[PDB]
């Protein structure tokens, strides 16, 4: 037939393949309407567990008008520009200046404007390649009263309290007090110490972490993530630099070969420096109730974080949080791909033309080569983002961990003033005694630093970012869905089973890479999974995500990437398949 | 209907949009069969103008067996892995060692193996988004006997002789001798001093450059590349670093704000250094006939280039050649997009949700925001690559400029030995006597440096890369098709009419960015077109592409990008369009 007709038929076949995968129904946890207004004469839902950031809130962190949230949900489901614009975003405005009236003096003195919701209807956006955003479902998010949410808040608060703690020094004596405190606190939670029960949903079983040790503290459950150093090699190490190539028998060494261990990626003929901008140590955000409420009322605090001069390789938890703050969508993965290409990590052996050219007579650049994997790793990201945007806005609308911390703080402060509010987080508040006391001490220190000589006690989750979380619900995670999708693309495309000869850790004292003491072997697949969950738990480290968000959106991203790979496999006449090890330990051939 | 049905219908509508765009026929120049074997007894095609790299060649640069090239074309058109593997790639191999017998002692001493054709059948690959690779055609390439090809190889040789000349010193007295030589030599050519005649095909009229001046020497003809400094801002300057944001009334300044003028793009929380690896100045490649013939016989010389320690902003022509040597597919454009996002260059105002959030109540990250444009600019690249691979291998199969220079060198050496071969390039040889003798002098210096005390005279085109061109025909250009596609994506997505306040140039003396002496204004569209031209002409500066290849593949890439934008616009229910200025000066709304 005609080439144009063949192309149309291939595209229609890809669309049909997407259609026949079927739509997995997306069930939420029912938190949206199950929590009601505590006022006896008000039977309206409180929407405390729902993402209500941007909607006006009362002094306790709940929305004054549930109709605002209902209009927000209607705008999410419709996607119309006008209906979104008709939403009430932020607090009441000044009649004269037109500026929103902020509770915190900081947001008022800055004359902060409101910030809109980030792509509330991107989940309604179709995609021409890969699964539809609404065809793949995440499991219901943990409920506020569940031990899973309590453990997620505990781990979030422990990371927030341990932001200035180096990854290479998790087992170091200097951090031992905090690390043992966090391990004991997590192991004192039903979610971690008690295993999953029979009859629980399979996803809840899969994402339930066991006993928390220093080896797996703040680590993901992806294979190869608890094994080796914390940070993936591709997030801290550079790559074989330009000029370090094997030409026939002689092996030319690049004059800049030290840049590989200096965290410099061979980005074409220029370099990507793996060193991250140093956010100011010990400077948490959204630790004061007024500032937190303003941020919940859409106070545009973006870019208000201060940074130290220069850049350094990710050493502290705050460094990883800063890294995931600004990463350009697929940046972690794109950098991982660039390292793998520059390091000469072989593509998947089942890809065509991967043999020596004396055998196949074919280099691979456009198809099954560097350009192919770069394009796939950077194009899976937006499809995964659309899927996760659907999950965030249209299905779950889960409140961000800062909002959960606000509920916890208000609930804990209520007995001080003699009242009681948010019994839905009572189990979390009682379970996390010492965690919340340490968080209160750190928050009081931060609020004194902010300029309050005698701040009210605050148990808010310390935020690594001034704006806190982005303006989207926490379930799922855009960063972790892109992590899952892009790392799946890389593991399928590259020889993911290739062992990594040199395992590096960031030095304990100096901003440099040192040969890690890890005596085991790290695979490319394991280190890519480690990179994916490094991004995911960096989002957790910022206080913007719970662990279940990260794991389930990593699974969603893997589904996105697998679907995209199946649809692209119809476009190649070459006899080949991608050898993709999934996050559950199995391998799918695409 | 259902969401799955709506998604399938949207994808089918995009496929129908691709199909209904039609397939413009791809015509070649007929050079494949119009040049015949000079032997009276042999009436087979010589294939001298055809891309014959990797097939065995005689001592004069032509293939020994035209059946080898015919099998190569059959393998290109079929795409079968086994049929490509059956192609005779490289010269005869050693029976005892299995290694090919290289003519040059350099390739034999290196024990060089063969390099295969880089995706000789990637043009048969279909695509799920945008035009099919074969649905869009480039015009026929200039013939070896055309004045256009003479001017092309002339500017190629002038770039090769001018590889050590700084872009900021084109109008400087220290380079004035060579610059005036190049200007007078180009203006002495029919292609430049004579305008296009009536009746010429419109593509040749459009791509015919006028009088060569210092202000447009080695420059493209896209709108915005001939005005201002030579290098685009997006290839030399950095971007607003992390921490240099405006939060309400106050304007926080990044402590690393000097990195913006130090060529450090804010790549999320880490930095992309715009400093290119410094290839050894003066070291050209394939200046000796034996090494050149080995490279034509697929000598795997990749990575054999030497580099100076460190990195620097692109100053010399060789720096741009080195930059386009290894650039990761969409790297120039991805970096341009990162600069535009970090600099806060607004997206297209016709995109939705671009107003202040007090008006639209919507941020843009996944759709119509940073993630959207990054994904688009990286996904258009592989589709443009497939289209250009079709153009290269299945349609045009045009010989690389190194092959043209080899024909020229053999034709010029033939009268020295009493013979006469390649009369097809006689017009080029006679029109370029001054340039060819300058190139012979430079080639003699290079060959003495290579280790030949008294090398034979050589008029080979000096190559910036040790392997010379990639294993692909020159018409079209993957780099320039990706430039066209990605710059089109960026100009559509970003407000391309926005004028850049700060115009920088690489300092004449120090490796740094001084304020350019350009008193006019530069726009984002103009600078992106300049970036595309920088990439395309940098491929020319390597000696791997002709100018017409670059320009027509830039047009092909613009077509690819417009197609992809038109397809992807059906995935959005938002009322919007991309305001895309084209390379022809018109604007299309998508
Ligand atoms: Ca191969
Ligand atoms: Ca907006």
């Amino acid at each position: 037939q005609s080439r144009a007709k063949a192309s149309f038929d291939t595209r229609v076949a890809a669309a049909e393949l997407a259609l026949n995968r079927g739509v997995v129904p997306s069930f939420a946890n029912g938190e949206e309407l199950l929590y009601r207004n505590p006022d006896p004469d008000n039977t309206d839902p409180s929407f405390i567990a729902s993402f209500t950031k941007g909607l006006p809130h009362d002094d306790n962190g709940a929305i004054i008008d549930p109709d605002d949230f209902l209009a927000f949900v209607r705008a999410i489901n419709s996607g119309d520009e006008k209906e979104i614009a008709d939403l009430t975003l932020g607090p009441a405005r000044d009649p004269e200046t037109g500026l929103p009236i902020w509770r915190s003096d900081l947001a008022n003195s800055l004359e902060l404007e409101v910030r809109g919701w980030e792509n509330s209807s991107a989940g309604l956006t179709f995609d021409l390649e890969g699964p539809d955003a609404q065809s793949i479902a995440m499991p219901p998010a943990p409920v506020l009263t569940s031990p899973e949410l309590v453990a997620e808040i505990a781990e979030l608060y422990l990371m927030a309290l341990g932001r200035e703690i180096e990854f290479s020094e998790f087992d170091s004596p200097k951090n031992a007090e905090y690390i043992q405190f966090a391990i004991d606190q997590l192991n004192g939670l039903e979610w971690f110490n008690t295993p999953a029960k029979l009859g629980d949903p399979p996803a809840e079983i899969r994402r339930r972490r066991g006993e928390v040790t220093v080896g797996n503290l703040f680590r993901g459950i992806l294979p190869g993530s608890e094994v080796g150093p914390y940070l993936s090699q591709y997030i801290i190490v550079g790559s074989k630099q330009i000029g370090s190539a094997t030409v026939g028998n002689k092996t030319l060494v690049s004059p800049n070969a030290a840049d590989e261990f200096d965290g410099e990626i061979a980005y074409g003929s220029i370099t990507i420096s793996q060193r991250v901008r140093i956010a100011t140590p010990g400077r948490d955000f959204m630790t004061d109730l007024k500032v937190f409420l303003d941020v919940q009322d859409a106070a545009d605090f973006r870019g208000f974080e201060s940074y130290e001069p220069g850049a350094r390789l990710i050493r502290t938890i705050r460094d990883l949080a800063t890294w995931v703050h600004f990463d350009a969508l697929y940046e972690a993965y794109l950098n991982a791909c660039l390292i793998l290409l520059a390091n000469g990590v072989p593509f998947d052996p089942n890809l065509p033309f991967q043999q020596e050219d004396k055998l196949d007579n074919q280099d691979v650049f456009v198809n099954f080569g560097s350009a192919h994997v770069l394009s796939l790793v950077t194009e899976v990201a937006t499809r995964a983002l659309k899927a996760v945007r659907y999950q965030k806005f249209n299905i779950h609308r889960r409140l961000r961990p800062e909002a959960t911390g606000g509920l916890i703080s208000v609930n804990k402060i209520a007995p001080q003033k003699g009242e009681s509010i948010f019994p839905e987080v009572d189990l979390a508040v009682e379970e996390l005694g010492d965690i919340l006391e340490k968080a209160e001490i750190s928050n009081r220190k931060q609020n004194i630093a902010d300029g309050d000589p005698d701040p009210d006690p605050s148990f808010l989750l310390p935020m690594a970012f001034a704006e806190g979380s982005p303006f989207h619900p926490s379930y799922g995670s855009g960063h972790a869905v892109v992590a899952g999708a892009c790392v799946t693309i890389l593991k399928a495309f590259f020889d993911s089973g290739i062992e990594i000869d040199q395992v590096f850790e960031v030095d304990k004292d100096e901003d440099k890479l040192v040969k890690s003491s890890f005596k085991g072997t790290l695979t490319v697949a394991g280190e890519l999974n480690k990179l994916a969950d490094n991004i995911a738990i960096g989002r957790n480290m910022a206080g913007v995500h719970y662990f279940s968000d990260q794991f389930e959106s990593l699974l969603l991203g893997e589904q996105v990437a697998i679907g995209i790979l199946e649809e692209q496999s119809l476009t190649y006449g070459e006899n080949f398949f991608f050898n993709l090890p999934k996050f559950d330990g199995t391998t799918i051939q695409i």
